[PDB]
DNA sequence: GGGTGGGTGGGTGGGT
């Protein structure tokens, strides 16, 4: 990673160029940090690699460089959605750009076939699939025709992390990748991503077919934001309830975002904080053009309070006084809630960051995702991080990303490192060995066991023939006994045990592979509570 | 409801 401070000038011969088309057509003020070293580096001829946060302002860094000279700019989008939301933003902006994927029509084809080779076509922008990289020579003739032509002299690779094999959403067409670089070298490739290991950067770089690249890394740390821990209620009634009287009591008249578990989740939370008088939208991909649209319209005319999304993609959101960002569920990864919070706080003012945290939303992101290979994995650290109530969150987040070394003071802006506490450790073990005994009642019994049931069985509720007459009544609530289930099965003196069936993929518990250490009748388990 | 209607339709429609 070569210095970008280097780049942060404007004595370059474009200088005057690239500051009249950021102030006089993007209608934006100042340049948000690395923004305008990756343009000078792009307009150098030099090859450039982003990394910086989903909602960063990595598009404009490939957008600027295009108007900055005469012909148009060749961009490598994964997926449609990405390019209707970005053909979108540019329209509004009265920029000429177009794409092309499998469902374009033919005479939409033969017109950007007959504008690439046009000398005074107006286009600038050009979105396209890996595929038809791939799987279309004529495609490869045109682009062949307007690079000698002089009529594109950069190229810009949206989430080139998936060039690597190692990265995310990795397609096999985009291995053909490097075949651009390698048939137009004049010009100048800019990859951008907001998921990056430096190894799998160092992999697409050498897919891509590229020697030298400079690399820009955004900073981790952001001071403006505040994280907190919430208890989501057993009901969903109640839920509702608290996060309207949060947003009239705290954040009334601003802007916030709300992310759930499911889109039937996104859907439902909407009508009932319009049924309790928040002005809310829901939104995701799924949405059909005229709804993102009017719903968009809505957000940046402050119609609407409250974005209702789904975690899973709803990331056309783009308004930088968010103020508030609600986790309904928690998120399926440390990585992904870090993306999903950072929304809020781009005008780098004050925000806040809350999670909810639900008992049965770690066993329904449980069965969700079964098939990922490390996925119960990220689960479990995110559920790590939802139980702790001492330690920074600052902290336990930096300590999820082994790239990145993080040490800036949180400044009171955690719910832990506020709420100036003491805390205990309280002793688990007589309940671990109830729990273990339940266990091997219903093993014998051919039965298996959801979380509610063993829960009900370990409280004496439920059915009775699922009893085991020496366990006691834990005499606590029922939040604090879910937070000790979870203990336990973080530790691995539970284990998750998931059965297929037709409508869905089921969790259950079964006894971990540490709880054969409970046969030392010394042996202590120990949990965090405030005294 | 019926499961020879189908699993992307969605579990929160309901009941198999
Ligand atoms: N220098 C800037 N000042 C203010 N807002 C900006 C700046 N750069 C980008 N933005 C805004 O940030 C929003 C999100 O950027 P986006 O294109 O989503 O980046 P990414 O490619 O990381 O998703 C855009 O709507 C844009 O208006
Ligand atoms: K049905
Ligand atoms: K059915
Ligand atoms: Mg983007
Ligand atoms: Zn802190």
């Amino acid at each position: 990673d070569s210095s970008p401070a280097a780049w942060n000038k404007e004595d370059f011969p474009w200088s005057g160029k690239v500051k009249d088309i950021l102030q006089n057509v993007f209608k934006l003020e100042k340049f948000r940090p690395l923004q305008l070293e990756t343009i000078n580096v792009t307009m150098a001829g030099k090859e450039v690699f982003l990394v910086m946060p989903t909602g960063g302002g990595k598009s404009l860094c490939y957008q600027l460089p295009a108007l900055c000279s005469d012909g148009f700019t060749l961009v490598i989008c994964p997926l449609i959605s990405l390019m209707e939301d970005q053909l979108m933003v540019l329209k509004q902006l009265g920029i000429s750009a177009t794409m092309l994927n499998a469902s374009s029509s033919k005479e939409h084809v033969k017109w950007v076939h007959a504008e690439m080779v046009n000398k005074n076509s107006e286009l600038k922008l050009i979105y396209v699939t890996p595929e038809k990289i791939a799987k279309s020579k004529m495609f490869m003739s045109r682009l062949e025709k307007a690079y000698e032509a002089r009529r594109f002299t950069r190229i810009a690779v949206d989430e080139v992390h998936c060039c690597s094999q190692w990265g995310h959403d990795f397609r096999p067409d985009y291995k053909a990748l490097g075949i651009l670089k390698r048939q137009f070298p004049n010009a100048s490739l800019i990859g951008l991503t907001a998921t990056a290991t430096n190894h799998v950067l160092t992999d697409a770089q050498k897919i891509l077919c590229i020697e030298k690249c400079f690399t820009f890394t955004a900073s981790f740390n952001r001071p403006n934001l505040y994280y907190e821990v919430r208890q989501k209620p057993s009901n969903t009634e109640d839920f509702i309830e608290d996060i309207v009287k949060l947003i009239n009591g705290r954040y009334k008249g601003q802007s916030g975002i709300i992310y759930c578990f499911s889109q039937k989740d996104s859907e439902q939370v909407t009508v009932s904080l319009q049924n309790l008088g928040i002005h809310a939208g829901a939104y995701h991909a799924n949405l059909e053009p005229e709804d993102k649209t009017t719903v968009h319209r809505k957000w940046s005319a402050n119609e609407i309070q409250v974005v209702v999304a789904t975690v899973a993609f709803g990331m056309g959101i783009d308004k930088p006084d968010v103020r508030f960002v609600i986790h309904h569920s928690m998120s399926k990864s440390m990585e992904n809630y870090y993306q999903e919070s950072g929304r809020a706080g781009r005008d780098d003012m004050k925000a806040d960051c809350i999670l909810y945290y639900g008992f049965g939303d770690i066993f329904r992101i449980s069965s969700m995702v079964v098939m990922e290979n490390v996925g119960q994995q990220k689960l479990y650290e995110m559920v790590s991080y939802c139980q702790n109530i001492s330690k920074c969150r600052r902290v336990l987040m930096a300590q999820h990303f082994d790239e990145v070394w993080n040490s800036e003071a949180c400044n009171k802006m955690c719910d832990n490192c506020c709420k100036d506490s003491a805390f205990e450790r309280k002793n688990i073990t007589e309940y671990c060995r109830d729990l273990i005994k339940i266990l091997k009642q219903a093993e014998e019994l051919n039965e298996k066991l959801t979380p509610l049931k063993l829960i009900d069985s370990w409280m004496g509720k439920g059915a009775a023939k699922l009893r085991v007459a020496g366990v006691v009544a834990p005499t606590l609530p029922r939040e604090d006994l879910e937070k000790i289930i979870a203990h336990f099965l973080i530790q691995q003196y539970l284990k998750e045990d998931y059965s297929f069936t037709a409508y869905a993929t089921i969790s259950y518990l079964k006894i971990g592979p540490k709880a054969n250490l409970l046969n030392n009748e010394a042996h202590a388990i120990t949990m965090q509570v405030t005294k």
